């Protein structure tokens, strides 16, 4: 199976020259939590922002180009991608944009957090049909003293 994980702010904002504006570290950790010992794949420009290797993730780059780091594994199309994740339960796509648009008709599930933020961007997450999906889980906080954000953790499952 298929997943998607993002962080969307206010009309699908999801990057702004190729960075996240906000700091929020309970999503952070909901991304760790969410993510870990599963394999993640990424576009290129994913990897650049990131800067290094996500541990305790197998990190699958996608790249035209040929790999500048054996610390992870590149791949050239969304298929082989896909072949080099093997046999798990479980394959999270972590973006960015250009990625998210191609797996989104493949994935069966979305871990999605929806920000209560207004910012500028030149990235948005796809456009979806909200009749696909079901909402699964939800949680919703406040901000605090370490998250200047309101936000919503959401999981949906393909109908
Ligand atoms: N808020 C959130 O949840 C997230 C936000 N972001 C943000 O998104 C922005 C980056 O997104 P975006 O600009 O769309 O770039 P992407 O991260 O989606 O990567 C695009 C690059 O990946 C390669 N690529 C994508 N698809 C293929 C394919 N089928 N075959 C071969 N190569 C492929 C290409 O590399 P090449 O050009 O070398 O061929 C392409 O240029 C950043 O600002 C980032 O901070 C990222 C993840 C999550
Ligand atoms: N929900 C969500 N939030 C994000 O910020 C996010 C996302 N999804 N999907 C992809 C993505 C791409 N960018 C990034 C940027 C930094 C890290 C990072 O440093 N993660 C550490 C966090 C450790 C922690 O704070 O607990 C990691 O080990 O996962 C991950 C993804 N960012
Ligand atoms: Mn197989
Ligand atoms: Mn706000």
């Amino acid at each position: 199976m298929i997943s998607l994980i993002a962080a969307l702010a206010v009309d699908r904002v999801i990057g702004m020259e190729n960075a996240m504006p906000w700091n929020l570290p309970a999503d952070l950790a909901w991304f760790k939590r969410n993510t870990l010992n599963k394999p993640v794949i990424m576009g290129r420009h994913t990897w650049e922002s990131i800067g290094r290797p996500l541990p305790g993730r197998k990190n699958i780059i996608l790249s035209s180009q040929p790999g500048t780091d054996d610390r992870v594994t590149w791949v050239k199309s969304v298929d082989e991608a896909i072949a080099a994740c093997g046999d798990v339960p479980e394959i999270m796509v972590i973006g960015g944009g250009r990625v998210y648009e191609q797996f989104l008709p493949k994935a069966q599930k979305l871990y999605l957090t929806h920000i209560d933020a207004e910012v500028e961007g030149d990235t948005h997450f796809p456009d979806y049909e909200p009749d696909d999906w079901e909402s699964v889980f939800s949680e919703f906080h406040d901000a605090d003293a370490q998250n200047s954000h309101s936000y919503c953790f959401e999981i949906l499952e393909r109908r």
